[PDB]
């Protein structure tokens, strides 16, 4: 059917999203109290890093989908890849990863989040040492459209195609629908070579969620769901795990019921 | 002891805790290596017990991070009001107070135990219950009636005695003097400068007596201690920086008998 109109919704809502108050909602305590093992933030990074420390996770370049203006996503996977891309369709959040990245006072402060991940990678690192090679290892920042079939544009900066993806709270976040997920996902798989990975996170169940101004339309997605598009996709999924969002996290920034994890390699 | 006087905490801080001495990235460093020792003698288990007294604690806490999770009572000493009030207003979220964050989360990070650095933090002042006068010179070194549960079932030292002491002799004194507050049975760490004969506190310029391993290992024995373990980080020259003249760190773990 018609993809146009819905995705226009979701443009149009997006132009009001304030990534310091999104920040605020989903990386600040308490959801950003890494502190509490059962809370959400050490059950993101640990999926990370175990799926990291298996091996079976490597190459030479990846590309995270929809970054916004986060970069705990790629705290482990740094080690693995000599080439990052980033990614956000909002200048707004390219500019904050941009602060991030020389390093700046005003930027947001993951530290937090860098040493939570060197303590679970088990490899005595000290968190300078994480950031610096995030920093260095991130070899550009580029605008990204899932809905279109070339998400990054023609002839983008990008390697292509890369060893590996990486998406977190992406996809469910801005599309209207299910069959818009399902074609986001197999936009974004035609960046990823076959036999590649693609380590996915998102949220279960949540149709809002709030930055600042903007109120957001998500479509709720279930596990099944998920592996379905996986599948449906030409992945194989080698892992999927769910999180039930404890109620003392869930605060009224939105209505998300869960998360989930997918790791998951393309057929070929 | 008069010099001690003129002891500038914050440029001790600065002179030891501060880079190059102070930086945690490198596993090399005197840092990590202090940290690891004192985090692998407790991963054993067989240091246990309810209370623990710090001896010479100065305006430090990174002695005692790993300590903390074994000891439910805990009590810091030193001989200088200036050191005792630094300790406060760190136990006390003060301002102004030294930041020993990177110390914390690297402890955590050697345990290995998937704690957060502010949980730790959080139990070191918890179980600090009392900073105390003390001076090792004495015979009873917290004096006669003090709030220190004794005998203690541990005792913690590092840099103190052989900073504090003119000769051998004097510094074997010291030890005997701690020692008696030392249940039987008890356990000592204890960690110090080799072959150092001075450093500087700011305005303060102090005289150290320049101990050997096998001089430490002796007092020990001498002292009614069956070594446990010893042993000693030789200090590299880019850790040598002009605030005092140290040539290695030693790392003793003793046992009261
Ligand atoms: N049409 C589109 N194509 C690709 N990314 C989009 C998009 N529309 C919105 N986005 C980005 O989707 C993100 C959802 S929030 C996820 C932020 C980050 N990945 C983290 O894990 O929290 C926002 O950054 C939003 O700007
Ligand atoms: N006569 C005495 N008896 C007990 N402690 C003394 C003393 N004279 C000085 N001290 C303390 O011994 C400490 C030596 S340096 C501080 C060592 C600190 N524990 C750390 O590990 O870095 C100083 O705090 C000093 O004030
Ligand atoms: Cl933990 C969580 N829940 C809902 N939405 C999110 N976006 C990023 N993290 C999220
Ligand atoms: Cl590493 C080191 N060297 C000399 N004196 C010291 N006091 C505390 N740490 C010290």
């Amino acid at each position: 059917p018609d993809s146009a109109p819905g995705q226009a919704a979701v443009a149009s809502a997006y132009q009001r999203f304030e990534p310091r108050a999104y920040l605020r909602n989903n990386y600040a305590p308490p959801r950003g109290d890494l502190c509490n093992p059962n809370g959400v933030g050490p059950w993101k990074l640990r999926c990370l890093a175990q799926t990291f420390a298996t091996g079976e996770v490597s190459g030479r370049t990846l590309i995270d989908i929809g970054s916004g203006p986060t970069v705990y996503q790629l705290l482990s996977a740094c080690s693995h890849f000599e080439d990052i891309t980033m990614t956000d369709f909002l200048e707004v959040n390219r500019q904050e990863l941009g602060r991030w990245l020389q390093e700046e006072p005003g930027a947001f402060n993951w530290s937090m989040y860098s040493q939570h991940a060197c303590l679970i990678e088990g490899k005595g690192e000290c968190w300078q040492d994480k950031e610096r090679q995030l920093r260095a290892r991130v070899k550009r920042v580029l605008p990204i459209d899932v809905h279109q079939p070339q998400p990054l544009g023609a002839g983008s900066p990008a390697p292509l195609p890369a060893d590996a993806l990486v998406s977190a709270f992406c996809l469910e976040a801005v599309s209207p629908d299910l069959a818009s997920f399902q074609r986001a996902l197999d936009h974004i798989t035609t960046l990823l070579r076959p036999g590649g990975h693609l380590l996915l996170i998102g949220a279960l169940e949540e149709s809002w969620y709030l930055a600042g101004e903007a109120r957001l339309t998500v479509v709720p997605v279930s596990e099944e769901e998920v592996r379905e598009a996986l599948v449906r996709s030409g992945y194989k999924v080698r892992d999927l795990r769910t999180y039930i969002m404890p109620a003392h996290l869930q605060t009224g920034v939105d209505d998300v019921k869960g998360v989930f994890f997918a790791w998951a390699q393309k057929v070929g």
